[PDB]
């Protein structure tokens, strides 16, 4: 493949003064861009979501819920808090194979409302990054979408690498 590379960190702000309680809880994925996303009219994207579980040690549980063939798929994984508030590595990296680096950084959330977080990952040795539009309900305003639009074309990505999964009640409720 051809993939976008992924912008500098420089161009990825992080969220001031981060409050790893209050992310806790159900977001929904409104908005996803990435150079390894792309549009598809044919089988549009089905809306997911992901649980943020605060762990004792300050480690992130991280759930993923999606429907898929008829049923409710679920992944899991743990983000281990990183240099600054809002940052986080991959907990055992080992166990996820072809994957040697990720990276994870909120860049901007009110908690009760939205979030837009960013992550790289570098697997077979190819660097791919997205950035997905959180919301705590699974409609989000124009301004809060145009917000996300504008931030995914400054890290390169265009149009058709940016979407807005469909709505569904299956698994995510
Ligand atoms: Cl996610
Ligand atoms: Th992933």
């Amino acid at each position: 493949s051809d993939l976008i590379p992924a912008p500098p960190l420089s161009k990825v702000p992080l969220q001031q003064n981060f409050q790893d309680n209050q992310f806790q809880g159900k977001w929904y994925v409104v908005g996803l861009a990435g150079n390894a996303i792309l549009r598809e009219d044919k089988d549009p994207q089905k809306m997911y979501a992901t649980i943020y579980e605060l762990k004792e040690d300050k480690s992130y549980n991280v759930t993923s819920v999606l429907f898929r063939k008829k049923k409710c798929d679920y992944w899991i994984r743990t983000f281990v808090p990183g240099s600054q508030p809002g940052e986080f590595t991959l907990g055992n990296i080992k166990s996820y194979p072809g994957l040697t680096s990720y990276l994870v950084r909120v860049v901007s959330t009110n908690y009760n409302q939205h979030a837009m977080v960013f992550f790289k990952k570098v697997s077979q040795n190819r660097e791919y990054f997205k950035i997905t539009l959180y919301g705590r309900t699974k409609e989000l305003t124009s301004e809060l979408k145009e917000n996300f639009i504008r931030f995914s074309k400054s890290l390169g990505l265009p149009e058709n690498h940016i979407v807005f999964p469909v709505p569904i009640d299956q698994c995510i409720d």
